[PDB]
């Protein structure tokens, strides 16, 4: 679990979105596993606008933050689940690191701010849904 609060927006993993998220929907994309809903309160976070390939993410299954090198946002195959059929997930970045179901929503940050959120994992890898291209979150 976990979310990004920026201005009047909440960014969450689409497969974890609540009834309230869907009732206040701004945008969603199943191919990215992202959903953005509106909020009444002003957010707590800032978004990075960069091409960093290093950062630190929060791993709830270990109650720890870990530094990672991660790949560029790309199209990567993801196996079927109670949430999605087998498909290519876009804007996904992989890193060598620990992750388990329940870790989705953990924030990845670089020196410039929020980069993305944990969205995939397994076999010593962790995948992050990128949010740096969503320039409209700022305005
Ligand atoms: C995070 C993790 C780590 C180790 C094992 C399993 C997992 C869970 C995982 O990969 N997904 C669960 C939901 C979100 C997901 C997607 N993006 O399509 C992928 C369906
Ligand atoms: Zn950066």
């Amino acid at each position: 679990s976990g979310a990004i609060y920026v201005g009047n927006y909440r960014v969450v993993n689409r497969h974890l979105a609540t009834h309230n998220d869907w009732a206040n929907l701004v945008w969603e994309d199943s191919s990215r596993d992202l959903l953005v809903s509106s909020t009444t309160a002003q957010g707590c976070d800032t978004i990075a606008r960069c091409d960093c390939q290093t950062g630190v993410y929060y791993c709830s299954s270990r109650r720890k933050h870990y530094p990672v090198s991660f790949s560029k946002p790309s199209l990567i195959f993801v196996e079927a689940s109670e949430y999605y059929p087998a498909r290519y997930q876009s804007h996904l970045m992989l890193a060598v690191g620990h992750s388990e179901p329940g870790d989705c929503g953990g924030i990845l940050r670089c020196q410039h701010g929020v980069v993305g959120i944990v969205s995939t994992g397994g076999n010593g890898l962790v995948g992050f849904a990128d949010v740096r291209d969503l320039l409209w979150l700022d305005e």
